[PDB]
């Protein structure tokens, strides 16, 4: 039995991917696991919808949409570490207010779910419309965090990996969407990154969906139990740079979910919900409710 993971080049979803292949996490579990690289989201979200893959990463909010437009989409938590709102260190920005004015980057499109959050978080504190105030860049995150280098941006929204990196490069996280939830009022930490799996997959070879969930939580408890196995993974990275690597040791441990699915079904509906209640309005990307049996019992 193959199980075909689709991995982006700069996730991390590859990290764990390359403990299950390394530790024979899914010999363990009765598969082979094929690590199929696809070069962005958008073309990882067309081999989920085409069937070329058993599984992708992404986030719960898209997850919601293709459940909601018809799919079979199974969501199990990934990671609680979501997000990374770059500014240049000594930035005066101490505040959502302060991107006014600026040209800030925006990963994922106009739908992503930390944009979502960060628009949503910007409307129940400042009654601020962020898209009406700051020039928006969407893009990859590469090329984000690139532009932000160079200087074409003044601020970046990105994935979580991509601070470590540009901290090294004159860079501070000012928040994250963990913070943005807490500060929504969530207690616990919340899974909006999970695995995707095809409702094909979950109704014709689910021992197999079951096999590879059990090899990441393998994986995952590898990587929390023993600090050499990260050494093992350094390559794929991206961290040459000494603070760079342990800072994504750090962030990575500490989004490693440890909640019953149950608690996270509840807090994500929570959030889900919250997210047009925080902000006022129907926020652009976000359904009226979760679609039915989304999470994977
Ligand atoms: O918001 C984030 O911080 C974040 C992090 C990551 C990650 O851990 O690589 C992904 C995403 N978002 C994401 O939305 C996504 O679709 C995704 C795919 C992958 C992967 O490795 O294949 N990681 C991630
Ligand atoms: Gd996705
Ligand atoms: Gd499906
Ligand atoms: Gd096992």
């Amino acid at each position: 039995e193959t199980f075909r993971l689709g991995v982006l080049p700069f996730g991390t979803a590859s990290w764990e991917a390359a403990v299950i292949k390394a530790r024979g996490f899914d010999t363990a579990n009765g598969f082979t696991l094929d690590i199929v690289k696809l070069a962005g989201n958008d073309a990882a979200r067309i081999a989920f919808l085409g069937g070329q893959v058993d599984a992708i990463v992404g986030d719960l909010i898209f997850a919601a949409r293709l459940g909601n437009e018809g799919r079979g989409v199974r969501f199990s938590p990934y990671s609680t570490t979501e997000g990374a709102l770059m500014v240049p260190a000594g930035s005066p920005i101490t505040d959502l207010k302060g991107l006014a004015g600026k040209r800030l980057g925006v990963a994922g499109g106009a739908l992503d779910k930390n944009w979502i959050l960060l628009r949503a978080q910007a409307r129940e504190t400042a009654g601020l419309e962020l898209e009406n105030v700051a020039q928006i860049a969407y893009g990859a995150p590469p090329l984000l965090a690139q532009k932000l280098e160079t200087g074409e941006l003044d601020a970046a929204l990105l994935y979580w990996q991509f601070a470590a990196r540009l901290e090294a490069k004159g860079f501070k996280r000012l928040i994250s969407a963990d913070d943005v939830m807490r500060a929504f009022g969530a207690k616990g930490a919340v899974s909006l990154i999970g695995y995707l799996y095809e409702g094909h997959t979950v109704a014709d070879r689910g021992e197999v969906v079951r096999g590879f969930a059990r090899a990441s939580a393998a994986a995952k408890d590898a990587l929390a139990n023993e600090p050499a196995l990260w050494e093992t993974v350094r390559p794929l990275m991206a961290a040459e740079d000494d603070a760079t690597f342990a800072t994504l040791k750090r962030d990575f441990l500490a989004g490693i979910p440890r909640r019953p699915i149950a608690a996270e079904r509840a807090d994500g509906e929570r959030i889900y919900a919250a997210l047009d209640r925080l902000a006022g309005a129907q926020l652009l990307g976000v359904g009226k409710s979760l679609p039915p049996d989304l999470y994977l019992d």
